[PDB]
């Protein structure tokens, strides 16, 4: 789950769950994803409160009660939201005073849901860079923070240290449509391709949660439809899609010194 996911599922909770008594609570007796405080202690402490708001940074969501603490949901690989089982791979059930149900779910158990006093004054909030999309950085501050870092476009894309929000596809999708190759070093990117990425950043996160989410929903003209695809069977608007991370070798040439010892 990327930004667009976890935005999808913060607005889904925005439009159905405010203002609305937590009845019944199931967390689930589960070491792995339930982190730094026990099920039992998790239920107790949000029963009875009501949702304020729907928040989110990056991949992470959290919810305001009307006193904290408050839970925080970090995705993983499988996490998601559901609105209505008990699924078995619930991890967090809360029943509403309006028989709404909310379920986070992950079969995967890779997830990780905290109830902290402050989710924005710890990790890992706290650590996270600017959201994509909340707080985009500017052209020149874009650029400027390329400038002296020596790693290779696509990792630093998915750390959320720098930024925070992109994962794989959304990286191999604005790296396609600012014809940049994944393995380019950031600081060898030039002004103009720095702003073309500033641009496919927005372009791409902004469709995508236009969207809510909806993949079926993106513009036919993205390599995302079939960057999942076998070797020898992989095509994006007619040219050949090559894998390392999916780009198209035809429109993402490397350059200088990177294109050198790639040679």
């Amino acid at each position: 789950p990327e930004l667009p996911e976890v935005e999808a599922a913060r607005r889904a909770i925005e439009e159905n769950c405010l203002g609305k008594k937590i009845k019944r609570v199931i967390i689930a007796d589960d070491n792995k994803v339930i982190h730094g405080i026990s099920p039992s202690d998790f239920q107790t402490s949000i029963l009875g409160k009501t949702i304020i708001s729907a928040r989110r940074k990056g991949k992470n969501l959290w919810l305001e009660l009307d006193s904290p603490p408050f839970p925080s949901f970090q995705f993983g690989m499988a996490g998601a939201i559901y609105i209505k089982w008990p699924s078995k791979y619930s991890k967090f059930f809360v029943e509403l005073d309006d028989g709404l149900e909310l379920s986070f779910t992950d079969k995967r158990r890779f997830a990780k849901v905290r109830l902290l006093a402050n989710p924005t004054s710890v990790s890992p909030i706290s650590e996270l860079g600017p959201d994509a999309l909340l707080e985009p950085m500017t052209v020149d501050e874009f650029a400027e923070s390329l400038a002296k870092k020596k790693i290779t476009i696509k990792p630093l894309l998915l750390d959320q240290g720098y930024i925070s929000g992109i994962g794989n596809w959304i990286a191999d999708e604005v790296l396609y449509q600012a014809r940049i190759h994944p393995l380019q070093t950031a600081s060898s990117l030039s002004k103009e391709q720095c702003e073309a990425l500033h641009t496919s950043i927005k372009e791409v996160i902004e469709k995508a949660v236009e969207v809510d989410a909806d993949s079926s929903q993106f513009p036919s003209n993205w390599i995302f439809h079939n960057r999942e695809k076998k070797p020898g069977k992989a095509f994006v608007d007619g040219k050949k899609i090559d894998f390392i991370t999916a780009y198209v070798p035809e429109l993402q040439k490397l350059y200088g010194k990177d294109a050198e010892k790639a040679a």
